[PDB]
């Protein structure tokens, strides 16, 4: 099937990065909440800002510890070379979006990229696919995966528990055609194009799932790797 159970992802849910974006929301909603379909809504949960790298199509409990046994595997293979046993530090600094018509925003995210300013993310996860593409467990991606985090998402208000295409107008089988609604963001653009959320450390890859929550709304892992 394509119902994706799980998805693979580093948890951006820092403190600092958190509050830089905290701080982002406000002054958006400060300076162009008049602006169209723009208000708090549509806003990411400070507490689920990630970067998805992956979807999963896990169906038994054999098949979960199979990706843990096959992460393990990649960090042998290539990402123990690309670490170097050390994190990588990263920055969340300017926003995107993946449209021509800046006043008709669907979703909007945050860059991520190397503060040593390398390519050594972006091969990480690509060479990450790659292993997992030979299992048959991942979910064929037609574009490429994109280094950024979601920041906001007009899905959101109808279904915080969002995860890009797999949402409530499509769980499943019952595939139903809702045109999505956007919001105005050449204002937010021009004002917010380089805003810096915060710097961390990525040093885990993590399985999760949309509703696969701790108490406070965070993601909680179901297996993940670590980089050093």
């Amino acid at each position: 099937g394509s119902h994706m159970t799980h998805f693979l992802a580093f948890f951006l849910n820092e403190v600092e990065v958190q509050e830089g974006f905290l701080r982002f929301q406000e002054e958006v909603l400060a300076k162009c909440s008049m602006d169209h379909g723009v208000d708090s809504s549509i806003f990411q949960n400070p507490k689920k800002l990630h970067l998805t790298i992956g979807m999963l199509v896990l169906l038994s409990e054999e098949e979960i510890q199979q990706t843990c046994e096959m992460l393990q595997q990649c960090k042998e293979e290539f990402i123990n070379d690309i670490s170097g046993g050390k994190p990588l530090e990263v920055e969340m600094a300017g926003i995107e979006y993946m449209n021509d018509d800046p006043g008709m925003v669907d979703v909007l995210y945050a860059k991520v990229h190397m503060k040593d300013g390398s390519n050594r993310l972006q091969e990480l996860v690509d060479r990450v696919l790659e292993r997992f593409q030979a299992s048959g467990l991942i979910v064929k991606e037609w574009n490429s995966v994109k280094l950024h985090a979601t920041v906001m998402n007009t899905l959101f208000r109808k279904d915080p528990n969002a995860e890009g295409r797999y949402n409530l107008y499509t769980a499943e089988g019952k595939y139903i055609f809702k045109e999505r609604e956007s919001f105005d963001g050449r204002n937010i653009l021009k004002l917010f194009e380089n805003f810096y959320f915060g710097s961390l450390k990525l040093n885990s890859i993590h399985i999760s799932q949309r509703f696969t929550v701790d108490s406070f709304g965070n993601y909680a892992s179901c297996g993940q790797i670590d980089f050093s």
